[PDB]
């Protein structure tokens, strides 16, 4: 049964969150392949119920399910039924486990080949109807899930030149703000639970610099208290490769981020939809990293979780804690990092 709740209530209920990354977001094998070929294309195992149950039973209350859609769409924007059903099945895994879950539109944005949703006004005009048709299908397919399911309009939207800090042309912000409005409109128009479902809109690049925040326009919504803003944080950039310990500079970098976000977003909750050690060339921690580097990961994660809790926000770990073959056991890949998070939250 759907029991409507405010966006802040949702965020406060997320607790510790996890990104099922490089899974349904994996892409590049082309169109018309078996569903499993996409899901395993970047080396992750096919997702199972036991994985979601493992998350809930081990101190997590929310999962973000990145999904990349373009190779599953025909020329008319119709989503292959088999793909939609697999997205539906993984959502249902999360629902059953009791988790909150977020479904998004992922590598349809940003710097990968095939990205088609861009902070560019020509691109917006050419793709807006396809974007609204995509969201209509997603909203209709996922309409009957309860308030534990949220939709996220788009991941890391960049301009045509893949600029990571801010768009080169200020007009790029118009495109982003218009897509955000279209996402909300398309979802709300389907009615039912989607009339009041909590929805998440992201900033340019999921960044949080001064210009990016100043030029973000929250969509107008016919109902109140049902929008969340999302940013990502791997700050200080490349620390995993340049820092020995999660030090004062690192900590001050994060406190300043939360202070900036709380100051900006006074009428809506925000979330840290991704964070982790991923830096230059996506180099990141693994369970074969030196003990000291694993401690660095643990310390970043403890800080992030506590600061987010203090700021009435919530966070989702990008991948590293529950990865590859460890998912099928299931077991943590990085239990010392998870332990640092659980004890920071508690
Ligand atoms: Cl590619
Ligand atoms: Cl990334």
């Amino acid at each position: 049964t759907y029991m409507e709740e405010s966006a802040q209530s949702a965020v406060d209920n997320f607790g510790l969150g996890f990104n099922l990354g490089n899974t349904l977001d994996a892409n590049g094998c082309g169109t018309g392949k078996p569903v499993a070929t996409y899901e395993t294309f970047w080396g992750q195992p096919e997702t199972t119920q036991d994985m979601m149950t493992f998350l809930m039973q081990n101190g997590f209350n929310a999962v973000r399910i990145p999904v990349t859609w373009y190779e599953h769409m025909d020329a008319e924007g119709n989503v292959d039924e088999a793909w939609m059903m697999r997205v539906k099945a993984i959502v249902e895994y999360a629902m059953n486990a009791g988790l909150y879950a977020i479904v998004n539109v992922h590598h349809d944005t940003a710097a990968g080949s095939g990205a088609w949703i861009k902070a560019d006004t020509d691109v917006y005009a050419a793709t807006k109807e396809k974007f609204k048709k995509l969201w209509t299908q997603i909203a209709n397919a996922l309409a009957d899930y309860d308030q534990h399911l949220l939709f996220e309009g788009y991941n890391e939207m960049l301009d045509g030149n893949n600029s990571w800090d801010e768009p080169q042309k200020a007009s790029g912000y118009e495109a982003l703000n218009n897509y955000a409005q279209d996402f909300v409109d398309a979802v709300r128009a389907t009615g039912g639970n989607n009339a009041t479902r909590n929805l998440i809109v992201n900033t340019y690049a999921a960044a949080k610099g001064e210009n990016v925040l100043n030029n973000f326009m929250l969509p107008t919504d016919a109902v109140n208290n049902h929008l969340i803003v999302q940013v990502h944080s791997y700050d200080p950039w490349n620390f995993f490769n340049t820092k020995t310990t999660w030090d004062s500079e690192c900590h001050n970098t994060l406190t300043e981020i939360f202070s900036a976000l709380s100051k900006k977003f006074t009428t809506i909750p925000y979330i840290i939809g991704e964070y982790g050690t991923h830096g230059e060339s996506d180099i990141s921690v693994s369970k074969s990293s030196p003990a000291e580097k694993i401690k660095l990961a643990a310390d970043q994660a403890a800080d992030m979780v506590k600061l987010a809790k203090d700021h009435h926000s919530a966070t989702f770990y990008w991948m590293s804690i529950f990865d590859g073959s460890d998912r099928i056991q299931p077991q943590w890949s990085l239990p010392t990092v998870v332990e640092a998070m659980q004890e920071a939250y508690n």
